[PDB]
């Protein structure tokens, strides 16, 4: 398969990875940052929230409902601190150890660097040059050959033993050349490679704990929705009173009643006098009751067109946008007691014509009776 | 059952529900800014959001993760700006109709009040101041009773005229104080009652168009943080740098090995004068291999214990918790390359002591090979 130990054994592919942890390092930069401001962004909103902010139904589940909002401000405090001192300081902690390790690997390739050009070329070229040196040193003893037999054995002796030790020297350099293509920068490049993807490990695992903490839709924001939502679903319109009526609720005040006072003499004197006011005054009332009646019919083909206007429109809005009936419910409001105020005139009237109408046929033909003076 | 027509059929239950149309609009007041804030909140957190904003597993992923976090930042934006239109603009106009139902309630029940004032009490004792006047003068013709009988005749007249348009008033007045007490105010509290149970209505449905809008548990959040994870989840820590290596990839860079030099002329020379040098040799090189191996034995031994050391923090250690064990890791590093260096130091000692053996051997019991001059 591929790797760093084989496919980034040059050079070349040095400087590519030096670039790599560069480039990723300033990745985790902007992760940090990032990250830095959902702690700012959970803070802030925390502090919103929390600048949001008598037996009734609707009382209760408000008080509910602005109570559960707090503990959610209180949550996205908790998530900001959490993220802070969890995958914030984790990824702070995973920036400072790579920060090493560019050192680490750089200074460490080059240290290897350093020792395969001493072992493989710089010894070799001092053992060459010397070779060279005690080579013509024996070539001019050889060419003055008494003495000039010591002198030429003395050049070959250290001859031999310089291209003994260059022999060596070679053997070593091979060697090394050997060992560090094959184990010592594949070995660096294989732990290089291991680590980031050790690296890649601790990052996925920080970006997931991250996504757990910062979670809007967790099982803790869940809980606090349902308990609002459920207050909300609590509240029974059309039993929002009834506590209200058991303690601020009463018996009807009627005061007493118009009965007829007996310190000024409940019957209409019906005498040869009256006689003809009274047959006027149910003439003048009957005509008084015809335009009451009259009245109520206009008040009530009034309600009754009001009334089928808004089955109407109760039928033709959306249950969220019944607010905007309130208007024509205020106008049906105003009918009805028109209606029932109407009804009051016309049935005073009626019980006015009863008693001139009942007393003007207790007479019926007799003769109207006359005003007896003693 | 209970309720206003038959509870708060009082003038002080008339003051019982004026106060209650106030406290409930100093509630829906308290709503409205409570809601307002919910807008101001979500609009500052979606900037706050908004705010925080190459093959690579991560870098894909990293690039989702972001882009899925400006996704949310703009949700909270429609958030606000639906909230702002929707149920706050709703909150609005139902307190808006309640600022008119405190005047139309309160007119018209003193509408009513002064109508029971006018019939009940103010005429009937206009009648009964006339008819006390009317029976006194008339008490004064009878005492003066020719002419005594005609000014007694007509002052009779106008008594009885007068006690029967009293008669008519009081029993107006009676069916006024019927028609007030069992239909009219009862009427007029009973309809206060259902509208106030329809804005009651209107409230919940408000209230719950709130918490759909508000929700950070909802469906369309739930739908960006599975996006969110799941590219989390997508990273692959061992397939990371694969497409790295597809594009910067190369062939290993090699250089040219170093072979014996024969311009300067890979066999050790092996005659009378370099045999007691090559015999010293072995026996130096022999004493070097012998610490080089000493010096891996050290190395190998520091590797074992950083390795059996860190597999017993990855056995006692969280996985979120392992950016810990990047500090002792990166000491196995170094400890790993150090034993890598002592093999290649032990290694090139071998490669040498071997020529120097076999060269010896070579020879065995032979005459050490004499010098021969031409």
């Amino acid at each position: 398969g591929m790797g760093f130990s084989s496919e980034l054994c040059s050079p070349q592919g040095h400087g590519v990875l030096q670039q790599m942890q560069e480039a990723e390092l300033r990745l985790l930069e902007g992760m940090r940052k990032w990250m830095a401001q959902r702690v700012k962004s959970d803070r802030e909103y925390a502090g919103l929230l929390h600048h949001m902010s008598p037996d009734s139904p609707i009382s209760q589940s408000w008080a509910e409902i602005t109570s559960q909002t707090e503990g959610l401000s209180r949550l996205l405090r908790q998530h900001a601190e959490d993220l802070n001192s969890g995958p914030l300081s984790k990824l702070s902690l995973l920036i400072r150890e790579r920060q090493q390790l560019r050192k680490t690997y750089s200074e460490q390739w080059q240290q290897l660097q350093q020792e395969l050009t001493k072992t493989h070329s710089q010894d070799i070229e001092k053992l060459k040059s010397q070779y060279r040196a005690l080579a013509r040193d024996s070539a001019q003893a050889k060419r003055k050959y008494d003495k000039a037999k010591d002198k030429y054995v003395r050049s070959l002796w250290k001859l031999f033993a310089h291209h003994n030790r260059y022999v060596l020297g070679v053997r070593a350099a091979q060697l090394h050349h050997q060992h560090h293509h094959q184990l010592l920068l594949p070995g660096l490049l294989r732990s290089l490679q291991d680590l980031h993807e050790e690296m890649a490990c601790i990052l996925k695992e920080i970006l997931q704990e991250y996504l757990e903490i910062s979670s809007l839709v967790q099982d803790e924001v869940v809980a606090i929705h349902r308990e609002m939502a459920a207050a909300a679903a609590r509240i029974q319109p059309e039993a929002e009173y009834q506590g209200f009526l058991r303690q601020y609720g009463s018996a009807p005040d009627v005061p007493p009643c118009v009965t007829f006072d007996e310190s000024l003499l409940g019957e209409l004197q019906l005498n040869e006098l009256t006689v003809e006011s009274v047959q006027h005054t149910l003439t003048s009332v009957t005509d008084e009751l015809a335009v009451a009646t009259e009245m109520v019919f206009r008040r009530q083909e009034m309600v009754t067109q009001l009334q089928q206007e808004l089955r109407n429109e109760e039928e033709n809005t959306h249950p969220r946008e019944r607010v905007q009936l309130l208007g024509k419910r205020q106008v049906l409001q105003e009918a009805l007691q028109g209606l029932q105020v109407a009804l009051c005139s016309q049935a005073k009237l009626q019980a006015q014509q009863e008693l001139l109408q009942t007393k003007l046929e207790h007479l019926g033909p007799g003769e109207p009776p006359p005003v007896l003076l003693l």
